[PDB]
């Protein structure tokens, strides 16, 4: 699985194999490895760069505090490292300033639903990741697995179409089924069903991004706290790439990179 | 047997329990949401071929107790009702709690109204009385009740009392007895019952049947079956059939189901067994 | 029969509905303001002799004023009497200081809506009464009774869920429909409807508290001033207990206690 | 009237036979498995309301007719939640020394061992923990039921229990911390129906050993066999066995049915002591 994106300067970047996107959360309230200051975030960035990350995803999600956290990190990373920078936000103002500070792409868990977001991404000309997120509160397990998958695909296609209409280029759109529980509105079996059926998303023609890293589904199946979820998480990434995923979002860059290389070879014989 | 008197005074006689097939047309609906008109019609066609007596169409977007949503509900319902009215002979039921949806659905061809909230919303009683259609009154779904907070016996008594009051509310409003159907409201979640309470109501269904009106029961694919079998909704067919069988064995008049043919065949055996008394 | 768990983890069981006597220590308080410490203690003494299970003390710069009225009373009561003490307040700081002084539980008419209230009660580990308080923009009578009731239950459920999420133990939550007119945003018939439907609150699975004592809906129905509302008030207490209420908040301890004893017996004989 | 000494050296006195309610948190149990913390707590609340003196929490699946971490994950949360809520004594039904330590550390007041501290380290663990312990008679090996006379079987049971008691005293376990139990049951409890009834009829012989005696017939197969009833229908027969056990001097009754048992044994106690 190879793919490309067109950056905001119309420069084409080609990935010869699935990309690894390392996570740097600067929100003290994150479930895993919150970064409370700039120095600690930069220590993580350096490790991830050493471990071979392709992209670093910086998130800190009330707008000014988000900016005070994100901007210093993006600036420092842009200054020090050659990695592509993704900003994980749903706020148009954050997108604008993040990109002005050096972010190359926008990762939106809300798929540009927040007013002004769509036009903002079109105006910035950056690649964007559209993650599937419930219209509103969904009851997990309330439909068959098949019909749930149908709705996720349908809604992602609608998001893609909104992007194209707003003038976002086809080579700037990444999609993500939005793996997780809690407000991601899925139970464990639904998450695994979407993973099993990932080729149906891949067949939509855009690069697919997948993030299982240390999440509750692994915790539930293994009965392990987040710190003990490494091996289970690696397994999900392997399966995601085996099924055609283009980008893996992870807290564990080296382990993911090595594991998915095996998935790629298995898939590519 | 039982009959329903339609708004034009024609009496539909049912010599055996009726099977009401379900077509949910809201995105947040249970089991199988129909996301467009064509998909809704494919299901109707299947259910018609499987021998449905009634097709129950519902597309509620939001709870009216908590307009744009009214119009959204209409936009989803009317095209399906209209297409079915033109194509098929089946009776059409509209599952809604909104008086305006009731009026427009009936004008479009709906024969009866199915209200989970028992016409409690402002103007619902008067609306149904004026429409002169049969109506199903369900045990009101209490989102705040803590299941198990009373004993099975007392909970059963409270369900019976509430249904008796809903019947009286209807009669006082000028809704005729031959257009009233009652339903103990099987389900968990917002239906304010746990697994054991649901099974207790099912075992005690004859107590609802003795109230003298046709009783409707809907277990199809619901969480009670999932919890007992440890299965997702697509794997609850055989458990659901069993509940329909027992409901009919105990005297239920109408079964509301996602699986028409299977329900129809199974309850025929329940009906025969019940009949040999 | 119900129970609560105090902040020391001690299980308190009530073999029958508890009577909570009211001691208001603010000058603008309802029915009988206690203008000094001595008067408050005389009332406490009477209510203890009359069989009160709990004493609810309430006195709502202004925080400090509330404390100077409350603490001396709570302190005196804590030293002299074995009854449980409740503090009627919405202010986190008053909650902390009152509990530190001897209050066993917190009674919040605002259901811990005031910032820091939730975290404060969770840390204090005391039981808390959550009363429903309709939006102050509400106009009584502008919705049907049934509709209004659903919104009251829904909002109480949301308050309960906030408490649980904040780590407040289920055996430390009491709920209250918030009987009253005026700023309680209800009219006479809405109050009687909630009373008639009280078993629907009991069905939420937590002890229910009710307070009709001397209130305006009795005054309006009987055309009586506060002094003449005793017989109507106990009638409301009787009905509340008959419908399953666990705690009755009253200015008239002896009369309420005796009346609800009859209600409890009648309810109990299934 | 009997007494026990808790590990805090405080003596607890029972003026009448104590009722021990059963809370099993294992998925595979023949009667009322508790599969989650909440169900276990509901049962506990009900049993406390009904007047239970002791709650016996077990995480080992009990089917007589057919990992340490898994037992702890089921038990500890329940024991913790009970310790924080109720004044009742907490018993932990386990044979695993590690479980004994962790359960006691979490709040268990005594240890109920169906193996009478046979597993290595169990003896020394209980002596060091300083908690009361119930020693239940269990087949040293696979016994064939009905293979000896009733009298000779009883002799072996009494001899083996006496050996167990002696092992405990030698290990330094206090005499006011030892409870004994004839181990009523079939299957791997190594007895048939007649043998169980013989032991019950002869309960006074265990009572004469000078330690409080615990007895557990609740909804067991002996009742099922005699009445031809599934577990749900064994209440009345179970009550009868409890009545006889108490009439013969049992100090503790282990039951799934607290209120019914308490009421029945009050009658037994009245009759026994009217003298
Ligand atoms: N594109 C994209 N894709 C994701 O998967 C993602 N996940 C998070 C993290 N959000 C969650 C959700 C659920 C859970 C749990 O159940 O454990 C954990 C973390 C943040 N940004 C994200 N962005
Ligand atoms: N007359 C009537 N009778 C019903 O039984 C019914 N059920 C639904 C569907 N509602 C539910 C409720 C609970 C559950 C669960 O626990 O799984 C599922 C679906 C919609 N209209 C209904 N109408
Ligand atoms: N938990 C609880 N429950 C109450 O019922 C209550 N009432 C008051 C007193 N408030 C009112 C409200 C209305 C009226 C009237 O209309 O007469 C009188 C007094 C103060 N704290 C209270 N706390
Ligand atoms: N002290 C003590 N005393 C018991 O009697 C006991 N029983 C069990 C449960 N074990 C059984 C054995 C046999 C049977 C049957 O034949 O039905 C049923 C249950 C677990 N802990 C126990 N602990
Ligand atoms: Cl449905
Ligand atoms: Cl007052
Ligand atoms: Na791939
Ligand atoms: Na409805
Ligand atoms: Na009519």
């Amino acid at each position: 699985q190879s793919f490309h994106l067109r950056l905001r300067d119309d420069k084409r970047i080609v990935f010869s194999e699935p990309a690894v996107m390392g996570i740097i959360n600067v929100s003290p309230n994150s479930f895993y490895h919150p970064h409370l200051d700039l120095n600690s975030a930069l220590r993580t960035a350096e490790k991830m760069v050493d471990e071979g990350a392709d992209i670093l995803d910086i998130g800190g999600e009330s707008t000014q505090i988000e900016l005070d956290r994100l901007l210093p990190v993006i600036d420092a990373i842009k200054k020090r490292f050659p990695q592509l920078i993704s900003v994980d936000t749903s706020r148009p103002r954050v997108m604008r300033e993040a990109v002005n500070t050096g972010a190359d792409m926008i990762n939106d868990q809300r798929a540009l639903q927040l007013d002004d977001a769509l036009t903002t991404v079109s105006a910035l000309k950056t690649p964007v990741c559209l993650m599937h997120f419930p219209s509103e509160t969904r009851k997990p397990g309330s439909t068959t697995h098949f019909y749930f998958l149908q709705s996720v695909k349908k809604e992602l296609q609608e998001s893609i179409q909104r992007c194209k209409k707003a003038g976002i280029s086809e080579d700037r759109i990444i999609i993500d089924p939005g793996f997780g529980q809690g407000n991601y509105g899925k139970n464990v079996s639904e998450n695994f069903y979407l993973l099993n059926k990932l080729p149906e998303f891949v067949a939509m023609g855009l690069p697919v991004l997948s993030g299982w890293s240390r999440k509750s589904m692994i915790g539930d199946v293994l009965n392990q706290p987040p710190e003990n979820r490494l091996f289970g998480s690696i397994a999900a990434d392997v399966l995601a790439v085996y099924h055609g995923a283009s980008i893996i979002r992870t807290h564990d860059v080296k382990a993911t990179r090595e594991a998915i290389k095996i998935a790629t070879y298995t898939r590519s014989v």
